[PDB]
């Protein structure tokens, strides 16, 4: 028989223009035969309903339900591709960050403001103009607030009196724009917020795409905390800049995708003071709209797939 691999995603991510085009790609190994879960059948059918698969690729991504994804590796134990544990810390800035630090990655210097919602203002976070102290840990602005949910995409930077003050309000991009300056400079006063140093780059933010340790693609953008303003060429996407990493960086990347147990890992660096920090584990990502990447994606996730699985199958493979 053929090596089954499943792909269990929400719709949007599954029937997305690069899982296609990495989907064609891994069905033209010969023993491999992929399946792809559909939504409805994620969403109202029990586990024990779900096709069978030899490897499994899922991943969350708003409305799915991880405790399904989970409950079916333990009843059928495929051979799991990016672990499915795992994204139920990668969905905690606060956990994201621990796993990083224990790693010996360079990250932002952050601390944690859990608020209790019952109680707001009991939480150990003190105010000045210029400033927070957060759990007695001062930062002078600029710095950067990031709600402690990584689905929660609005990240606040608040600019230094220096700079005239106010912050700047991020959000998941909405066609030109990525973020707007607002006139207030004081910190948000409901929810739980990590605080960090703000990171001086060249306005660029690099973004990394792991197939497995030893594969990374990096790209940049404008970074969102500049004007907001999206530049998209003209095709409507937008605009990426060319990248290489260092030798930090790829043993960076090697590291993170190890870390968190994600074949498939994408994660932002910001390069500041001749170094690399990262800042954002996002997990399941694939490089959108090129075909080299698709390839050498498809190649090595089937190759991973081979290695695993073609001796329990009497399968010859080098
Ligand atoms: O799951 P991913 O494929 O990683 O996609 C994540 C990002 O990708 P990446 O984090 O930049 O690699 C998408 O942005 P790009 O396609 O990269 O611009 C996002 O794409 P969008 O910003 O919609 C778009 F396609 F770039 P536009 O329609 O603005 O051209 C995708 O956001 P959506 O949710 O709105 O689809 C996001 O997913 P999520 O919001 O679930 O984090
Ligand atoms: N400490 C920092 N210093 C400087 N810029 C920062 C810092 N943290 C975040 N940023 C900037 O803010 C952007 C968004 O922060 P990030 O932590 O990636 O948020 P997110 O909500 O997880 N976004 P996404 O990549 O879509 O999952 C980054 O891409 C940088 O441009
Ligand atoms: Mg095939
Ligand atoms: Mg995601
Ligand atoms: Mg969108
Ligand atoms: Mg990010
Ligand atoms: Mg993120």
């Amino acid at each position: 028989r053929q090596i089954v691999v499943g792909i269990c995603s929400m719709a949007k991510k599954s029937k997305s223009k690069p899982m296609k085009e990495i989907l064609e790609r891994i069905s033209l190994f010969k023993y491999i035969t992929v399946v792809v879960f559909e939504e409805e059948v994620i969403l109202n059918e029990p586990v024990e309903n779900w096709p069978l698969c030899d490897c499994l690729i899922s991943f969350h991504s708003k409305g799915f339900p991880l405790d399904k994804a989970v409950a079916y590796a333990k009843l059928r134990n495929p051979f799991v591709i990016n672990d499915l544990n795992m994204q139920y810390l990668i969905q905690d800035r606060r956990e994201v960050y621990s796993i990083l630090q224990a790693e010996g990655i360079l990250l932002p210097r952050y601390a944690i403001l859990n608020r209790d919602p019952n109680n707001p203002k009991e939480c150990n976070l003190i105010e000045g103009e210029d400033h927070v102290e957060v759990n007695g840990e001062v930062f002078q602005k600029p710095f950067v607030e990031k709600p402690v949910s990584a689905e929660d995409h609005n990240v606040y930077i608040y600019y230094p009196t220096s700079a005239g003050g106010g912050s700047q309000r991020l959000f998941r991009k909405i066609g030109s724009r990525s973020s707007v300056y607002s006139p207030e400079s004081n910190v948000r006063k409901t929810g739980s917020y990590i605080y960090e140093e703000f990171m001086p780059t060249d306005g660029t933010d690099v973004k990394v795409y792991t197939v497995g340790p030893d594969y990374a693609h990096a790209e940049a953008r404008k970074s969102p905390a500049l004007d907001g303003k999206v530049e998209r060429d003209s095709e409507g996407k937008e605009v990426r800049y060319p990248v290489i990493l260092n030798a930090r960086e790829k043993l960076i990347a090697w590291k993170v995708c190890l870390a968190f147990k994600q074949t498939v890992c994408g994660f932002d660096l910001l390069r500041a003071n001749g170094q690399s920090y990262v800042c954002d584990v996002n997990g399941f990502s694939f490089v959108k709209n090129s075909m080299k990447y698709y390839d050498d994606c498809a190649k090595i996730l089937g190759n991973i797939v081979m290695r695993e699985l073609a001796p329990q199958f009497h399968i010859p493979w080098s």
